[PDB]
């Protein structure tokens, strides 16, 4: 059960040192050894027990009429105990580790969530809270928030540092009014346009990572950076000495370099909120040169990167003659051995050579 009905010290219901001196100064008794009655704990609409060092809130099962929890900056890992506080419409959970969120799944009555800094990156449970108006989540590893479009009537949302590219899922969350979106890998606002009642916006500091490409002396990448009305964002500074000339970033790179980058500034208006949309693009580079394979003049090639295995082609064969390996020269140089020798720093050709019977 979940109701004491006979006086009961504090101590005994709330194990964890720390929360039951909690519910002793909430209840005003000079002591946890004091007995307290259910009418007490039925009494208990707030609970504030922030930076208390906290472990465990068992016992909590007995404040049935609990409506606000604060307790940002303790040592929780578990909120089973919160489950079935049917009436709780605040909870405020910051600096814990609390990943599990399975136990939120009957209190919807949760008006204000607040999960900043607990290592979160599935948020897949807040399917079960559609009536959350107030959500902060910064600072955790999400990267896929597809579940916020079902929660269609926050008006206070916080997602900043955290690594989400995708913003679709905000699309039609109409009722925005405060939305915090800095330090994420976001590089195209298109998802922003139709938010007609933001305020506050914020969307600094972006990091985008392109997939790896291959180097060139002449390198051409494009610019992939979008405004809310999906024009291209011009950039505010380019790596390696590099020049835009639209809708391209292009550099000049004689000598191999494995990453190249440009940062990007663009004023934002949506609605009555003004924003600035700035970050950086970073492009990682490969180091690839070419194989070329001569059969008595006629060659075949393949790109390979430097230091890494080169495959050995199909032996060649030539009637009345018997192959004799890839060889540096023509008619010269030595043998290339494909499991000992890796790729080169550079281009170059290997010829067949062959062995009359």
């Amino acid at each position: 059960s979940e109701t004491i009905t006979v006086p009961t010290p504090i101590k005994q219901i709330f194990s964890d040192d720390a929360f039951a001196e909690t519910i002793k100064d909430n209840l005003k008794k000079k002591s946890v050894t004091d007995a307290v009655t259910q009418n007490e704990l039925n009494s208990i609409d707030q609970i504030i027990a922030n930076n208390s060092d906290i472990k465990s809130v068992q016992g909590i099962q007995y404040l049935p009429n609990v409506t606000k929890l604060f307790l940002n900056g303790n040592k929780l890992t578990d909120i089973k105990p919160l489950a079935n506080l049917k009436n709780l419409g605040w909870l405020f959970l910051d600096e814990n580790k609390v990943k599990d969120l399975s136990s939120l799944k009957d209190l919807k009555k949760l008006k204000s969530l607040s999960l900043e800094h607990n290592g979160i990156s599935d948020i897949n449970g807040l399917v079960h809270l559609p009536q959350l108006e107030s959500l902060y989540l910064g600072n955790n590893k999400i990267t896929d928030i597809t579940v916020l479009s079902r929660l269609t009537k926050l008006d206070t949302l916080s997602l900043e540092d955290n690594q989400i590219s995708d913003i679709v899922p905000l699309a039609g969350l109409t009722k925005l009014q405060n939305l915090y979106l800095s330090k994420n890998h976001i590089s195209d606002l298109r998802a922003l346009a139709g938010l007609k009642n933001l305020d506050v916006l914020e969307l600094f500091s972006q990091e985008c990572l392109n997939k790896p490409i291959n180097h060139q002396s002449n390198l051409v990448v494009p610019n992939t950076v979008k405004n809310t009305d999906g024009s291209l964002v011009t950039p505010e500074i380019i790596s390696d000495d590099g020049d835009y000339e639209k809708p391209n970033v292009k550099w000049h790179l004689p000598e191999f370099t494995n990453e190249v980058s440009f940062i990007f500034y663009q004023p934002v208006t949506i609605g009555k909120a003004k924003a600035r949309f700035h970050g950086r693009v970073t492009q990682p580079l490969k180091e690839v040169y070419t194989v070329s394979y001569d059969v008595d003049g006629t060659v075949i090639k393949y790109k390979v990167e430097a230091g890494t295995r080169i495959t050995a082609p199909k032996p060649p064969t030539k009637q009345g003659y018997v192959f004799k390996g890839w060889y540096t020269e023509k008619n010269g140089g030595h043998e290339w051995n494909f499991n000992t020798d890796y790729m080169s720093g550079n281009d170059f050709t290997l010829y067949a050579v062959f062995k009359a019977e």
